[PDB]
RNA sequence: GGACGUACGUCG
RNA sequence: CGACGUACGUCC
């Protein structure tokens, strides 16, 4: 309630009848100058005459949020306010929402499907589209589908009434732009992509910004890796002992990857036994037999490779005692689900260790560094102010339940209670009720970001121009700090070098302001178009479809799994196997997060049949009224007859064959 | 199942 | 400048 003159101002572009960039760091700010927009659009329309905004939510929560904010704030006006999800897309077609609602809330894959499929001919249906977040728009993003389908409509002549653009952010962004040109560049490609012609940024009332801004002071807090590692030394030579065991099968074993020298625990052995696993994958021999054998074995070495590599990495970063109990349940997760002569021996030369390990890892000498600079500066900040609710960002997700455990299992601080937050990549309510109950845990170890914090720790977490900004953030604002603990010179070049493009786009987007707004539309129309000429040019035309009959095999059993004769595409993206040979060639299994997409109902999950392959096949659903399987073409080879040459595919799209439609007559 | 984005890293 | 690997996140 009662508009501030800094967000009063801010709208004033958008209120005039332009197309805007808003740029406004605060929460509440950003959602109040929305409302006020569409308030002064859907107030200025003559008898007669309605408006129809659509308010570009990206997330759940945050469209969950503006829904309720838009019923609740347009209550006393007499103006539909509904919205539409990946829940509701089913029933109550979007065209009748449409038709008869004034203010839709719907992310936007589903504006997408529908100017794909059947649905909107055109957005001139809509009067206004404010893209929150408009930051997103980058390549194939669904804001970026919107915005084509806006341009095309724009450049190709046809006489129309186009919606405005109201696009709301908080950081414009610099990406790889390494001088103020580039970031210049950079900013008038996204102004010619998101077609706007003002950047609203806040500049008479700066003290109403700064009152709510939340500016944390950095801390820079780089530590020395650990000296004396026998975790590291055991775990490599266990490495070195499975590799001269898989040597033994595969002689060719350093001429399946072109890449050099390579050192353990480095994210570089990770790439280089992926290449190797992949090279192994196409492993053909006349026998038909002893491949089925020796590439199991090869898949099996490979896959305990990556996990003592995963083990090497989360120890560099977690306490000694964290990645030997990632590798104690990776081990007793795989000796249920299937155990031969060459599993067996590798568990047993883990547990000839695993006595040896365990006691390096109770011993407390071994503590590696960075978490003792954790605690150290942890500690003398609750000193300080015991009331401080700190938010600590990792890079992986198995290292959020190590800080977890670590802050559990730690005397020196007790005051800690662990809010771990990862996301579903957990649940929706999970990830709701954990954010509710934040007035009672003291830290939140989360991994990528309602949250006013005063304390932000980023233990080895390094991303974008910045990755410390809280767009739905406003809260308060009473002194803050942004911990950054690191040990790799680099990051630290990184953070250093962001700050400075963070002033980049501060001196970029004040050149763009200053520029008369005919000389910037002559300018970004021509950026447009030249887009749209790409888009044009850049087209592969579809390859003639291999018209072979070739036989899908298991990734890592080469069994026989199907025939691509008996593949059938449903809607373009998802391939099942209408036969009856192949129902009795997986198991199922039942699903741990089972949802539903827009087509489908996630049941089950199907993994090989096999004695002890039991490889991770693909989901089980009911289209309509029948199940059936859905598999991915990642966990399958690609055998021709004729030739006998095998291919490996990432994506169905890479996958040129005939694709025959999913009849549901047979 | 699929699409998309960001970060890091290897290659020619 | 292109492909590729992994991690993380989002959506359908
Ligand atoms: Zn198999």
């Amino acid at each position: 309630f009662k508009p501030r003159n800094y967000q009063l101002e801010l709208a004033l572009p958008a209120m005039k009848g332009k197309n805007t960039i808003i740029c406004a760091p605060t929460g509440c700010g950003k959602t109040f100058v929305s409302l006020l927009i569409c308030e002064h659009h859907l107030k200025k329309f003559p008898q007669g005459q309605k408006g129809k905004v659509v308010f570009f939510a990206n997330q759940i929560p945050v469209y969950e949020q503006q829904k309720s904010v838009f019923s609740k704030y347009f209550e006393r006006h007499g103006y539909r306010v509904t919205g539409i999800s990946g829940a509701t897309a089913e029933n109550v077609p979007v065209e009748q929402i449409v038709e008869n609602n004034d203010i839709i809330i719907l992310t936007p894959q589903i504006l997408v499907n529908n100017l794909k499929k059947g649905t909107i001919p055109s957005l001139s249906i809509f009067t206004l589209m404010i893209f929150d977040e408009c930051h997103n728009t980058s390549k194939q993003h669904p804001y970026n589908m919107i915005m084509f389908n806006y341009l095309d409509q724009k450049l190709g002549g046809s006489s129309g009434p186009l919606p405005q653009v109201i696009g709301l952010t908080a950081s414009v962004g610099v990406g790889d732009a390494k001088n103020t040109d580039e970031a210049l560049d950079y900013i008038c490609k996204l102004c010619a992509s998101l077609d706007a012609s003002v950047i609203a940024t806040v500049k008479h009332n700066l003290e109403e910004l700064e009152q709510v801004v939340y500016k944390p002071q950095k801390f820079f807090r780089k530590v020395e890796s650990r000296i004396s590692d026998k975790f590291k030394y055991i775990i490599a030579q266990l490495m070195r002992d499975t590799e001269s065991l898989a040597k033994r099968i595969c002689k060719d074993l350093e001429n399946l990857s072109q890449i050099q020298n390579r050192e353990f625990g480095t994210q570089k052995y990770e790439q280089w036994i992926v290449t190797v696993q992949k090279a192994c994958m196409v492993f053909q021999m006349p026998d038909k037999d002893e491949e089925s054998r020796i590439c199991k074995a090869l898949f099996l070495y490979t896959s305990h490779l990556r996990k003592y590599n995963d083990a090497l990495i989360i120890s560099e970063h977690a306490r000694m005692k964290d990645a030997l109990d990632y590798l104690k349940d990776f081990f007793s997760n795989v000796r249920a689900a299937g155990f031969d002569e060459i599993e067996q021996d590798l568990t047993q030369r883990f547990e000839e260790k695993l006595q040896e390990l365990e006691s390096v890892s109770r011993d407390p000498s071994n503590e590696n560094p960075k978490l003792e600079d954790l605690c150290f500066i942890l500690q003398e900040e609750y000193h300080l102010n015991p009331e401080t609710i700190t938010i600590l960002f990792v890079k992986t997700r198995a290292l959020v339940d190590a800080l977890k455990n670590w802050i559990e299992g730690n005397p020196k601080l007790s005051f800690l209670k662990p809010g771990i937050l990862t996301g579903r990549g957990m649940t929706l309510p999970a990830q709701k009720c954990i954010l509710d109950a934040f007035k009672d845990h003291n830290i939140l170890i989360a991994t990528s970001v309602i949250a006013q914090c005063n304390l932000v720790i980023l233990y080895e977490y390094v991303g974008n121009v910045i990755k410390m900004i809280q767009t739905r953030g406003r809260g308060r604002a009473r002194g803050s700090k942004c911990f950054l603990l690191t040990s790799n010179a680099g990051v630290i070049e990184k953070e250093q070098i962001n700050m400075y493009k963070e002033k980049m786009m501060n001196d970029s987007i004040l050149r763009l302001q200053t520029w008369d707004e005919a000389v910037f539309r002559e300018k970004i129309l021509h950026i447009q178009t030249h887009e749209k000429f790409i888009r044009d040019s850049q087209e592969k035309p579809k390859p003639v479809p291999d018209k072979e009959n070739k036989k899908l095999l298991c990734r890592k059993c080469k069994a026989l799994a199907c025939y691509t004769a008996d593949v059938r595409v449903i809607e373009e993206c998802h391939y099942t196997v209408l036969g009856d040979a192949f129902k009795e060639c997986f198991v199922s299994r039942p699903h741990p997060k089972p949802k539903q997409f827009s087509s489908f109902e996630k049941r089950a999950k199907i993994f090989c049949a096999r004695q002890n392959c039991s490889h991770d096949w693909g989901i089980h659903v009911k289209y309509k009224t029948f199940e059936i399987p859905v598999i991915k073409i990642e966990s399958f080879v690609v055998e021709d007859i004729a030739t006998g040459v095998q291919t490996l595919y990432s994506k169905w799209k890479d996958f040129h064959f005939e694709k025959i439609p999913f009849d549901p007559a047979e």
